[PDB]
């Protein structure tokens, strides 16, 4: 189910930030933030809290097919609170923040960053605010 | 051309901020801030700075036309400066705030308040920040 999606067709990669904040109704459900890429909608960095196996699983969706998982064991999410997720991406990463503390960095697998014009949030995740903020001046 | 297009499908009116950061490019073009409604993206609420007259134009498109258009009595806004605008629904009115200050408030034409899930920004305007805030104690 398709939460909240975001378009800016002049590119929001690198140098934005995007903030998320929400909450999760079930302790067995999941959601994920995506950077699609235009043409086509690939997906660059797929960002998915698992809430069941208490994972953040991270890939990209380039060329009709997920790539390699990255698979990441620290988990600040508990079901019903909220929470804050904070992204940005420099010329190399994207970087995750979650209540204002570093979780991981996942490295750049489309090279075409300015095509990176939307980001879509899906599934389980009540959303209280979206903020798409310039930094890279 | 557009700018920007934010799309929350369980409908963000009422009780909804809208926070646009940016700046004009030109001394006397205009930009437009658009709230769409579904199906359709019809054009529930249409605020359109116009920097070349000075004048702030609102209006709707409903039953096929564009409506009565609303022209504000003053233009706070500077080309080529950034500013700050907030957009805020009630059950009654929009209402638009420039660095915080309420500029104008704008009487709901389209009643199907839940369905206006689409925001949008087009023309001459260099977003630098795009918030979209659910109030907490509507």
């Amino acid at each position: 189910a398709l939460r909240f999606e975001a378009l800016y067709p002049e590119g929001m990669c690198p140098g934005w930030s995007v903030v998320v904040k929400g909450k999760t109704s079930s302790n067995t459900s999941m959601f994920e933030i995506n950077f699609l890429s235009h043409p086509g909608d690939q997906i660059a960095f797929h960002f998915n809290p698992r809430f069941a196996s208490s994972r953040i699983v991270c890939n990209s969706f380039l060329a009709n097919h997920w790539g390699k998982e990255e698979v990441n064991k620290t988990f600040p999410f508990e079901a019903k609170e909220p929470f804050q997720v904070e992204i940005y991406s420099d010329q190399d990463y994207f970087h995750i923040f979650i209540d204002e503390n570093k979780i991981l960095q996942y490295k750049h697998r489309q090279k075409q960053l300015s095509s990176i014009t939307k980001l879509q949030i899906l599934n389980d995740i009540e959303i209280s605010s979206v903020e798409i903020t310039k930094r890279g001046l």
